[PDB]
């Protein structure tokens, strides 16, 4: 049993609330960063077991990935968009920590996170 538990992605108790800002987030950043040729790596949480990284969660205790972010989006798990925002950045810093500089994956996470931040600057008014 070397994969932790995916992050929860449902909630019975935490309270859910549909916003523009919210729907904005799955409609028009996640959508834009899922479909996106460089997104594979981040559409599912690490599977540190089929990868073949037993130290992958020795080292990132807060783990974070598209997949569950879609699923949170989706699911209506978040009460405001910096929840959201909050967890692609944890996405993309678990990368940058876990991956050595210059590596190709970190490329790739810096091409998405360029592109997020394009697109939350964007970000619609309440
Ligand atoms: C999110 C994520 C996924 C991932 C998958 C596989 N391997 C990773 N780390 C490797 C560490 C050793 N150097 C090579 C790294 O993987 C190579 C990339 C090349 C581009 C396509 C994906 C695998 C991963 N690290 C992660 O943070």
């Amino acid at each position: 049993s070397m994969n932790p538990p995916p992050p929860e992605t449902s909630n019975p108790n935490k309270p859910k609330r549909q916003t523009n800002q919210l729907q904005y987030l799955l409609r028009v950043v996640l959508k834009t960063l899922w479909k996106h040729q460089f997104a594979w790596p981040f559409q599912q949480p690490v599977d540190a077991v089929k990868l073949n990284l037993p130290d992958y969660y020795k080292i990132i205790k807060t783990p974070m990935d598209m997949g569950t972010i879609k699923k949170r989006l989706e699911n209506n798990y978040y009460w405001n968009a910096q929840e959201c925002i909050q967890d692609f950045n944890t996405m993309f810093t678990n990368c940058y920590i876990y991956n050595k500089p210059g590596d190709d994956i970190v490329l790739m996470a810096e091409a998405l996170e360029k592109l997020f931040l394009q697109k939350i600057n964007e970000l619609p008014t309440e």
